[PDB]
């Protein structure tokens, strides 16, 4: 009963960044799961849970570059899908994977 | 004559993070570039520049995994190989992208 | 009826940094509150709300020099006291500033 | 014959940030020091060097406030004088401590 959560804050303007899409995928798979955060910069239900989550190594598609542009970051912006990698190891255990974000920088890390 | 350059600090240890070996490739490709960082944490060769700079989005592993283990994280570490996609709009431009790391998190930004 | 809370993460261990003491003061003052972060690595009661919370500047003293110390970062620490400043405009709203830290390194933001 | 640098990067366009003020005083005393980064969001002399750099601490105000005040936040800033306190060990070593600046965050690490 392990679970993988995220959050996203927009560091430019101290909100949550609503409507980001999220993609999700198992290393070296194709996309799983496609999701779009809410008002909070989090998504209603787990992004991973129970069965789901079997340990290994995964992949979430932060769509930063079309979340920038529809706040305005140009025609070819320097962050378009902000890509992160991690392995999850105890399968009954919870992650909890936010990030700031910002148009030139990003802070990713395994918060409570 | 553009340039790509980058910069690993272990934030653990206030020290670059020597030997680490980080991966190139263009979007949707495979490796085309293997190197390891010396001791300023850095690549004395830049990691693209000139012909090769070519506009458009590129990818990054660290091999933050292997980093920590050796000054040691664990048998299954949360970060393996921290990765990072961006967009290179010109190709004349100078681009200057450090990893600050920790076993726990990331910071990706374009520095100076 | 605003109000002013935290969190510190710590990105060694991917924990949330605990029994942190956390001092509190207007600019320009004298401490006025002083706390211990509890296991999830925030305080029970906010650090700040209704009344208290009045438009202005306010300092965070993290004690991150004793908590890495506890955990362990040497004699003279290159972080002791992370300091934090910042100005809440509205007194009817909340602020979420947490603190990622380590050792060497440190994200300040206002989450959510 | 140690040294103290800094630098700062706007991470909101990917550019240094020009021109901000940095004040510095030792730890309990009134400022020592005061100055402008350049282009490069640097300082042409180290902020501290050989007799000046005493083992101690040490705290650096930078302006935020002011340099996104002319970018543009508002009236009364979240960010005003991000404050960075830190202890220097070794008077015979380089410290190089970087800023990553954001309205609503920031980054502060010893880098190379
Ligand atoms: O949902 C979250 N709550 C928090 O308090 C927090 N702190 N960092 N990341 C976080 N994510
Ligand atoms: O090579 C670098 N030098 C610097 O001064 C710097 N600041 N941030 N990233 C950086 N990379």
């Amino acid at each position: 009963m392990g679970k993988l959560t995220t959050h996203i804050l927009d560091l430019t303007c101290g909100k949550p960044a609503a409507n980001v899409k999220i993609g999700l995928k198992r290393l070296g798979e194709s996309i799983m799961k496609e999701v779009y955060t809410n008002n909070d910069g989090r998504v209603d239900v787990p992004l991973l849970a129970g069965e789901e989550l079997m340990s290994g190594e995964y992949v979430m598609e932060f769509h930063a570059g079309d979340y920038f542009a529809s706040k305005n970051a140009a025609d070819q912006p320097f962050l378009t899908i902000v890509t992160v990698r991690f392995q999850l190891a105890d399968p009954d255990a919870h992650y909890h994977i936010p990030l700031l974000l910002s148009p030139f920088g990003y802070q990713v890390y395994r918060g409570s």
